[PDB]
């Protein structure tokens, strides 16, 4: 079986462990710096193997060397711009341990701001560029897809959409790349099934969804976890899904030496393909704004 | 639980019963005119409830009144243009029994030529237009999607495509409506990841797939069954999937008083939406050719 | 689709909503008395329909009349013996609203001490005895089954076991009723694959598991949620699983007028069968101790 | 991904390929000696990746060297006692190719009489004893479990039962080892929920089920396929299920140098445990009769 190490056993970590057992995806280590909490979560979660018909070990850890043997490492560890150097130090520490203990693992970074943190961990861990990605577009687009599906009264997964550049407030929502059952969304607009003004409000809701959830006295963690597991599952099972993730750009969109959100194909070799959308000049200008903000924050991270 | 009656317990019927138990979708009746064969298939299939963790009854029947209580009726019963009046007589007979025993059932017609047979059964059963559809586009597009996915090395379901008008040799393969991970296929052509000539060969392979399978000394029945169950499941579970099926046209594409293939939304109310693609004049001319052939065959069916 | 109302949107409520969407079981209402928190959790969870390929609405509520239309109601609402009258008052309030708004719903009670609270809600809601059960044995036995499976290196679900009488410290762990792959556990003891002393330590661990998790700075909520969803799913899908739950006793084990834990069969009619284990006199004496403690606490609840 | 080679692409082979794609278990090769038929079945089945959300290659083969790289090999190839030397010759041929091309594969033998054929293939292939098993008990017990579940109105999987010794007419149906929800069946008999006479009729039905299906003008192949896939899945996913299979006996039950049916644990190391039921002297005498018949037939196979 695969060994999946969750570096960070907080809110997202707990849901990931739950879903991994539900899906029987592999053995799980809940790693954290907080003493014994991961052992407690692991114990609770382990019992769900019975209900789920699964056979995944779930263990807790406070010991970095339990990274040894990991096939997948998912980094949610962390805790304004003031946090950037603190979370950088966490990425440095984790990277040194990945390099030593599991240099061949597939790495998914979640810690915000993710497009910065994923590149910092790439640098500190030394893993190949096809073996480390960041969460962003699967989550952001799940929101956009879902909101459109409820307006159009269709199955949520039948809406497809692209959000690129970065996770966070500069995300680029590409109206031209929305489809419903594979059909351009513009046909539905033309038929007055959804209006341009409705879509503008949905776009703004998508950008502000994390804030909306926080203002309702909750935290966004279940959908982030589910998005991460969709990514990890595509790797583990060699599904070769097209999923939008933060990945190293090497000239796509006119950008290099930086990570940003774009469709990729995830399978057994990691990032098997980086797909470059054929953006028009106006869309590219928005992409550039997203990259500029990643670069601004990266400079502050040290 | 739902009661699903398979009117026709041949090759497609057997796989449908298998998949219904796998998915725990409902109780199954394998109905046929052949004596005892459906009882034998039902007995074999019923044991798979243990392996599948399901609880679906599977029974055989030679008695039409076992249609009573059906929530879903799937018609594969049947056996050149010479067959048209013989299969019409089968649709007449089945329709009379549906009208009497299960007028509120959701009906899926499979018997070829499906766009003719579905309308004949609509007429003979009296069910509402939102409660009867024919298999076509889910199956035809599964082939197109699959062949493209193997060229592009992506997950099969991540290719979406539209084939409309009719099932059979006049099916309309809409190049403009192919996407990969929600991205227009033309971007992949522009990047020389797949060529126009490759796609032409894939289109011809799609049209001729049933013949290809027969020439390899096999029969097309597993994918037809899986396509039908995808449709039935969307109804039973109120998924509201966008699925291309044969449905009554009431002016879409300039056509009325005939069934043809188009995207529809399938949920608990049956056909909840008929989606009309905004075809251009050249695509519409191909659609017209498909309808004309359905009409030609319908006239021969009596 | 089914409508599932989670009366209580805390830790267990959140995981239940997650699992319901994963399993596409029905629309979900997260109801709570805390303002807006359920709306926030509902919003986060709703996005997972995309990742899960599901179509379940997830809404929050602070309005009791949203119980109207519920097919299943799961009660986790609540917050030593000092709490008994406070949680009784919560059961009274919920019961009045169930009686008015959804008297035909299937009710699962979770609030501790569950064997007391389930009967109080039965009394206050007026629902039939086959339509209300309490969580206990599925959860307690998941722990016992799991711990044994890890010693014997077998699939967790292949261990079966019975814990009866009550949830909590007087639970009756029935050594005679443990099997592995359907084989009596005693054969494995005879073969020195597990010893009697190992099993004694596992029994004590099972009884004290909730305390163990709390002492590790965690809370038991994921496995409780999964156990509840196994119960709810058996009802919704008419699986007729044998599951140990708290149910009204009408003479079984020599007890009436009280709820206690025993195997039941859960299907579309609710509790379709109450199974009475043929306990020996010594096992019965332990059962009596469990009932006595439920009665002691019920008297304090008012 | 795993590579699963189906040596034999007939009735059972076709269903296995269908189920492997449904479960996304691995790439599939349909191998047969019949020209092109496996290619045709493979082509049909491959399209179901779209409906199933899977990514399994399905190919046909007439070339034995396509065994190279196989992780799992499932042998259904074959076609009274007169057939024994003909099917032996098929096992010899297959064994030579396994030894050359995939000596590290996990092998499941199905060809009848399975307890003879599995040992012949063990001998001819040279694989280790923990890496080759025969289908029998999962299938025979699925029938027994199912029939009892329908009498008792419980979920089929909640009945557990043991049938040992051999597949075929000398199978040993162990009344003492039947449970319902983990409870001895005798408690249900004592409660007059099922009688001893009913169980005798169910036992006879179980022994004669293949004949019953054939006499109904059908063939037993769907449940055999599902049983085989349950076994293969337990290996591939390291589930460590307890499953009754034909395996090499090394003194269990007083028998050596022969294969017979007994519970085993199947996981990533193949047969991880052989479980010896603690049979009484009368049960052992029936076990001996089953082994004697395997030995009689093996002698005739050459
Ligand atoms: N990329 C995206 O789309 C999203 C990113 N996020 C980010 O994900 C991160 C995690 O979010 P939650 O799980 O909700 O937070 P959380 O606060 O519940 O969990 C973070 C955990 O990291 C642990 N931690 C701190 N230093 C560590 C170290 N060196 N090694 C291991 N563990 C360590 C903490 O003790 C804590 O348990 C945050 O940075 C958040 O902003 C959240 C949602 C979406
Ligand atoms: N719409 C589509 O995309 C496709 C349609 N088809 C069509 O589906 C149909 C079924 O195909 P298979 O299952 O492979 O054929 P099959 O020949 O195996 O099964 C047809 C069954 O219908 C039964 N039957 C005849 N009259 C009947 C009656 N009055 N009531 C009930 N059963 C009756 C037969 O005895 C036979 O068992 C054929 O018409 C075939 O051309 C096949 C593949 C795809
Ligand atoms: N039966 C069993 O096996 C188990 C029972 N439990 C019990 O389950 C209950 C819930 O546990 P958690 O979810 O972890 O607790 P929690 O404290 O996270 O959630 C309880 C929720 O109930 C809400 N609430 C209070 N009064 C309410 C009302 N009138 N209507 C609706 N909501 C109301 C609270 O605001 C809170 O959000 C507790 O009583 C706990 O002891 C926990 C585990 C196992
Ligand atoms: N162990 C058990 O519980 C059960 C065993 N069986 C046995 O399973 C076997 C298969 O049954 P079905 O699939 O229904 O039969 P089938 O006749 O449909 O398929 C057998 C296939 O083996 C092929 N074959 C013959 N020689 C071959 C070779 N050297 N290499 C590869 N393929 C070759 C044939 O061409 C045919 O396609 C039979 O021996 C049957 O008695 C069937 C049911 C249960």
């Amino acid at each position: 079986k695969a060994k999946i190490v969750l570096v960070g056993s907080g809110m997202i970590g707990g849901v990931m462990a739950t879903l991994i057992v539900q899906k029987n995806l592999g053995d799980v280590v809940l790693f954290d710096i907080v003493k014994n909490m991961p052992h407690g979560k692991a114990l609770d979660t382990s019992h769900t193997n019975v209900m789920a018909y699964s056979n995944c070990k779930v263990s807790g850890s406070n010991t970095y060397d339990d990274l040894a043997g990991a096939d997948v490492v998912i980094v949610t560890a962390g805790f304004r711009d003031d946090l950037l150097p603190l979370n950088n130090k966490i990425m440095i520490e984790i990277g040194g341990h990945i390099k030593k203990n599991c240099p061949n693992a597939f790495i998914i970074v979640v810690t915000n701001p993710v497009d910065v943190m994923v590149q910092l961990l790439h640098q500190h861990s030394g893993v190949p560029k096809n073996k480390i990605i960041g969460l962003g577009g699967v989550l952001d687009t799940s929101r956009l897809k879902y909101y459109i599906s409820q307006k159009l009264n269709v199955c949520p997964r039948d809406v497809n959409a692209h959000i690129v550049g970065a996770h966070g407030n500069k995300m680029v929502l590409l109206k031209r790349y929305i489809t419903v059952g594979g059909i351009p969304l513009q046909e539905f607009i033309n038929n007055k099934l959804i209006s341009d003004a409705e879509l503008e409000a949905i776009f703004d809701r998508t950008v502000n969804t994390a804030l909306e959830i926080v203002n309702l006295h909750a935290s966004p963690y279940v959908a982030p976890a589910a998005a991460i597991i969709e990514m990890a599952e595509s790797y583990l099972k060699d599904l070769k899904k097209v999923l939008i993730c933060s990945t190293l750009l090497e000239g796509q969109y006119g950008h290099s030496d930086i990570f940003g959100g774009t469709p990729v194909v995830l399978g057994a070799n990691g990032v098997e393909q980086v797909i470059e959308l054929q953006l028009n000049s106006e869309e590219k200008a928005k992409f550039d704004e997203a990259i500029a903000e990643t670069k601004r924050m990266k400079a502050l991270a040290h």
